[PDB]
C-alpha cells in the first residue's frame, strides 16, 4: 500500500521523513509536509513537501507510474514543491501531449497550490523566518506577482525589513499592528541596499515624526509590492513618489500654507529660469529633515530604483526604451523650507533674479539631488565641470580663463 | 533529386532564394547563402543561410529526413543560421540521444562553423556594415568570447566606432591602417553611451596628440576586446588603465621627470593623508588635457566601465561579490601637472601641509574625478553633504554651526 493511500492519521511523522529522501537522497529531512485527499470535482491523493534548500512531481493516473517530467505542474515560482500525486480521474490510454493539455489538468494544478500555501501557512513562527523566509522568500515574491487569485493568502507571507529594527525582518501585518491611529498607509523605500535605503532623504521625516518605513533591497521587491493593491485595507505608498500626507491642525496648515506663498516667487524662478525643462515643478516639501531637497517622481511614474531596474534590464536584454514612457519624464523638484542654503536661495532671488551665481548653485544642487534621489546622472561631463569651476573660485583660479590656460601649454611637451 | 546535392555550378541563384523561403515563410530573400559539399574524414552536403533579421537547422542521414529539433548543431553565438545538413557517415539508424553524442557529431559542427565564415567573409562591402552588422554584430562579438579557435578569423569581421568619426563604424584592419609610425597599440573607451565614452578624461590628451580612439558603447564590447590578446601584431590598450606610452625623446623626458621630482610632496600627501586608504597611489598624468585628474584602474583590474557591468549582472543574478578582489581594489590616483587647480594645491601643501581647507578640497576632487572615471561613489550621503559644506562657504552660512540651527527649528511644527 503506497505511502499516499493510507489514512492521514495513520502514517508515522518518520514514515514521511524517510519517504522524502527515497526520490531525492541527500540524507536530510524536509522543512514540512501535508498530507492531503481531494473531494469534489477532482478526487485524488497526495504527499507535498518543501526541502530545505533551492540547489519534480510524480504523478500517477489509477496507481500506474507515468512520468514526472511534467513541469507545468506547479507554476514557475512553486517549482522547488517535490512529491506525489495519485489522479483517478485522468484519461490513462492516452498520449503525453493529450494529458498535459487536458480539461482536468488546469483544475488540479490550482488545488495542489491552495494547499501548498495552506502547508506553508503553518511553518511554526520562529521557524518560519529562519528558515523559510531566507530559502523561498523570493518564491513568495514572485508569486504575488503571478498568482492573482492566491495573491491575498501570499500578502501575509511576506517579510522585509523596515525602520523598526536595524535587521530583523517584519510581517505586513506585523508593520499593520506599529501603525499610528490616523495613518493608513503602508509607507516604503525601495533601494540597492538597505543602508542606501535608510540613508535616502525620502524618510527622513516620516522617521523622525514616528512612523515606519519599509525598506526594499531586492530587485523584484518593487515589482512585488507594486502588484499588491490593498492589504488589510491599507494602501501602499512609496516615499519616493508623490503621496506622502500629514493630517495635522488647523493652525499647523495655516504655517505651512503661508509658507509656500513666501517661496512662491523661489519655486517660479527654479520652474521658469534656473531648471527650466529640467524639472516639472518645484514644491515646498513635507518629507525632508536635514537634506536642502529631493527628487520626487509621480505617483504612477517611476522611481529612483524603478528607473535603474528598468534601464539595466531594457540594456542587458532589450532594445533601447530610451524614448519609452515615464522614463524620461521630469520629476517635483521638492525644497526644505527650512534649509540655510533654501532660505538664501530664496531671499537673493528675491533681490537678484538674473544673479547666476545663484542660478549656477541651483544647478549643482538639482544636479546632487539627481543622484541623492536615486536617478541616473544625464551627463556627468558637465556637472563634474560645474563642480570644477565651483571649486576653483573656493581657491581663486579664475574660472573660464584658466580652464584653458595651463590645460592648453601641453604644445611643448 | 534536392536542392543540396546538385552541384554548386548547376543550380540557379532564384531557386536557392526561393529554396529559403519554403521552410521559414516570411517571403522575402536571405542575406547570404553558401551551398558546398565536404571531403575528408566526414563527407556530406548542405546549404546554409544568414536571414536578414533575428527576431532550426534541417538534419538528414543518407537523404532520409530526421530531424531539426538539434540545437547543439551551431554553437551558440550561431542560433541564428537556418539551413539543411545531409550526412552519410553518421549512424541511421540510432536513437536520437546516441547519435547527438557520437564522435563524428563535434567535426561536422566545426566544418559548419568555419564555412559559415567564410560566407560571412564574403558579404560585399558596403552590404556588410549597413545590414549585416546592425542585425548579427552582437553574435560575431560573442563568437569572439566564446569561439577560440575562429577569434583570428572573427577578429576581422568586428565593427566598432571610433573617434576617426562622429558616427560610422570602423574595422580593425582600417584602425590598424590609420595608425601612427611609432604606436603599436589600438585605443579604446569603454562606456554606455558613445557620448559619454568620448566625453571622458582618459581620451583627452591621446586625442590631441593626434591617436585614434575605439569607443565601445555596448555591454557584451569590453569582455570581446578583453577576450583578444593580439590583433596584427597590435596589443590593445584600454585608455581609462595603465599602460599608455607617449615615446618622445630625450629632452621631452628630461622634463616629465623633472616635474615629477617637484609634485613629490603633493602625491605623498594624497597617498598619507587626505586620500589615505583611498587610493593606491598619486601619480602625474599623462594622459590628460583639460581635467584636474582621474582614476586608473590597473592592468587587469576592473575598468569603470567594468564595474558598473560586473556589479549590475552580481546585483540582477549573483550573491554579492562585495568582498571580491579587484571590484574592491584602490584605484591609481592621476593629477594633471599643469592644471591652475593642482599647481594651487602643489603650493599650498609646501606651505601649510595640514590645511584642513585644502585637504577638504582634495576629497572633494577626488570623488568628483570618481563620478568622471566611470567609477561608482561609495556614499552618496557624504558627498552630497561635501558639496553642501563649500556650496555654504560660497554663500556665507556658517557650515558646521547652521546645518544643525533652521534644520532643527523643526520642533515647533
Amino acid at each position: 500500500k503506497p505511502i499516499w493511500q493510507r489514512p492521514s492519521k495513520e502514517v508515522e511523522d518518520d514514515e514521511y521523513k524517510a519517504f522524502y529522501k527515497s526520490f531525492s537522497k541527500e540524507s536530510d529531512d524536509p522543512m514540512a509536509y501535508i498530507h492531503f485527499t481531494a473531494e469534489g470535482e477532482v478526487t485524488f491523493k497526495s504527499i507535498l513537501f518543501v526541502p530545505t534548500s533551492a540547489p519534480y512531481i510524480k504523478l500517477y493516473v489509477r496507481r500506474v507510474f507515468i512520468t514526472d517530467d511534467f513541469h507545468d505542474m506547479m507554476p514557475k515560482y512553486l517549482n522547488f514543491v517535490k512529491g506525489v500525486v495519485d489522479s483517478d480521474d485522468l484519461p490513462l490510454n492516452v498520449s503525453r501531449e493529450t494529458l498535459q493539455q487536458h480539461k482536468l489538468l488546469k483544475v488540479i494544478r490550482k488545488k495542489l497550490v491552495r494547499k501548498t500555501l495552506d502547508m506553508i501557512k503553518k511553518i511554526a513562527d520562529e521557524k518560519y523566518n529562519d528558515t523559510f523566509w531566507k530559502e523561498f522568500g523570493t518564491n513568495i515574491k514572485l508569486g504575488v506577482i503571478e498568482d492573482h487569485s492566491n495573491r491575498t493568502r501570499l500578502a501575509k507571507l511576506l517579510r522585509f525589513q523596515s525602520s523598526h529594527h536595524p535587521s530583523d525582518i517584519t510581517s505586513l501585518d506585523q508593520y499593520v499592528e506599529r501603525m499610528k491611529e490616523k495613518q493608513d498607509k503602508i509607507y516604503f523605500m525601495a533601494g540597492s541596499s538597505r543602508k542606501e535605503a535608510e540613508s535616502s532623504p525620502f524618510v527622513e521625516r516620516l522617521l523622525k515624526k514616528g512612523y515606519e518605513v519599509i525598506y526594499l533591497t531586492e530587485p523584484v521587491d518593487e515589482y512585488c509590492i507594486q502588484a499588491l493593491p490593498e492589504f488589510d485595507g491599507k494602501r501602499f505608498q512609496n516615499v519616493a513618489k508623490e503621496g506622502v500626507k500629514f493630517d495635522e491642525s488647523e493652525k499647523t496648515k495655516e504655517s505651512r500654507e503661508a509658507i509656500e506663498k513666501e517661496f512662491e516667487p523661489l519655486l517660479n524662478w527654479m520652474k521658469d529660469k534656473a531648471l527650466k525643462d529640467k524639472i516639472e515643478k518645484a514644491v515646498v516639501s513635507q518629507r525632508l529633515t536635514e537634506s536642502p531637497c529631493a527628487l520626487v517622481a509621480s505617483q504612477y511614474g517611476w522611481s529612483g530604483n524603478m528607473e535603474r531596474i528598468m534601464k539595466a534590464q531594457a540594456y542587458q536584454t532589450g532594445k533601447d526604451i530610451s524614448t519609452n514612457y515615464y522614463a524620461s519624464q521630469k520629476k517635483t523638484f521638492e525644497i526644505n523650507p527650512r534649509h540655510p542654503l533654501i532660505k538664501d536661495m530664496l531671499r537673493r532671488v528675491k533681490e537678484d533674479e538674473d544673479d547666476k551665481t545663484v542660478s549656477d548653485l541651483a544647478v549643482v544642487l538639482f544636479e546632487t539631488a539627481t543622484l541623492r534621489s536615486g536617478y541616473l546622472l544625464p551627463d556627468t561631463k558637465a556637472y563634474g565641470d560645474r563642480i570644477e569651476r565651483m571649486l576653483r573660485l573656493s581657491l581663486n583660479i579664475d574660472p573660464d580663463a584658466k580652464v584653458e590656460e595651463e590645460p592648453e601649454e601641453e604644445p611643448e611637451e
